[PDB]
């Protein structure tokens, strides 16, 4: 329960904490956790009767279910989508959802071999454009053809997409604004922040020089 | 706010219910972690707030400058176990009120600017201090920080065999092979949210290649 207010200078304030960046808020952390905690019994919901090919005993021909042994693939989009990432997989434990993670940038290598025939599901926090995701399954489609291939975003941005693609799954949705704070930045700053602030215009070129 | 620790019908170590049959025992549950490294940050906070370094924000500026949002502290998070333990911690940070900013590098960075700044390990593990020893002797060399420290989620000290300490350590962890938080065997149990000692007979259970 975060108590979204203003401070004496007119920036916005959630718990009491100033934060001279935010134009408004997007969702505080109560409402980002509620949204990840019924994503991941969604998600759950969704791969837990699944089949796919079995990597654990390469002599077994038969479809395996998804368990410790054959889990459920989670590529996660550095750089930004590693705090999502981590409160993501522990809610999936908690939904009893067997799944491994492995990162990629936007670019860094994957270092998982064995996607053919296995159920994937790509973990990035923002769609906007479309652009980045409609490459990203287009590559691990045609480089692995994989079982089935999904995208989980935290935010989605419907009005700014240029292309055409749609996530599957969706926790939160954001107006058509730049948004910082868990896991959104602005040269790499305000990431670690605990809830998703739209910012104000005048911060977007604060900090120009390369880290 | 404290998990409940107990076994079920089958012997098998369970924590507020749920059942880990490939844990031997639990070396601290979800709160007890959180507690430890709530406490890390203000230790991280006390140890940082009032330094400076290198003002790379205005380079027409001389003078060393604060740890500020223009000149934050740089943390260096390695992949992948450490991930987890980096995300709740910066968080943390958050609270503590200290700037930072984090680049991962696994065993590749991408930041550049780190000569004259001050520099911050993540690890999840530190046993025998080989890796750890590598990776601070190739940044020293390689760009020449301000000062080059090391916080670590669980040290092992019982199992260093070569010249390396950690500076900041949130738990102290016999000479045992743990499993949950970051932990991991072939990938597996990562994702809990407690740290366990893992059975010797399921170390090698999932020999296959992901
Ligand atoms: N901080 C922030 N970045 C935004 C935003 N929208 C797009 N981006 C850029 C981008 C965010 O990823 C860059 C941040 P990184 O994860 O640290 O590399 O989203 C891709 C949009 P696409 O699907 O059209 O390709 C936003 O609202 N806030
Ligand atoms: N899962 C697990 N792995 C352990 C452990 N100890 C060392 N390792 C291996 C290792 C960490 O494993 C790296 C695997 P990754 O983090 O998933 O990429 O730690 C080396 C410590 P040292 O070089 O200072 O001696 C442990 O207790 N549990
Ligand atoms: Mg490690």
């Amino acid at each position: 329960p975060n108590f979204v207010g203003r401070d004496a200078d007119g920036n916005v304030t959630v718990d009491g904490r100033s934060y001279p960046m935010a134009e408004s808020v997007v969702a505080t952390e109560s409402t980002i956790h509620r949204s990840m905690k019924e994503m991941a019994q969604t998600l759950a919901n969704a791969y837990k009767t699944l089949k796919h090919r079995d990597t654990h005993n390469k002599g077994n021909s038969a479809l395996a279910p998804i368990t410790d042994e054959n889990p459920l693939i989670i590529i996660s989009v550095l750089k930004g989508s590693y705090i999502f990432t981590a409160d993501m997989v522990r809610y999936l434990g908690d939904c009893g959802l067997p799944n491994v993670v492995d990162f990629i940038r936007i670019l860094d290598n994957l270092r998982f071999t064995e996607l053919t025939g296995k159920h994937v599901l790509i973990m990035e926090d923002i769609a906007d454009t479309g652009r980045t995701m409609k490459l990203l399954v287009e590559k691990i489609r045609r480089e692995y053809r994989p079982a089935s291939l999904k995208v989980c975003v935290l935010v989605d941005k419907p009005g700014g997409r240029v292309v055409d693609f749609k996530p599957e799954f969706v926790c939160l949705t954001a107006p058509t604004r730049y948004v910082v704070g868990y896991g959104f930045e602005v040269n790499d700053r305000y990431r670690n922040y605990r809830h998703v602030f739209v910012l104000k215009p005048e911060y977007a070129k604060r900090y120009p020089s390369k880290l």
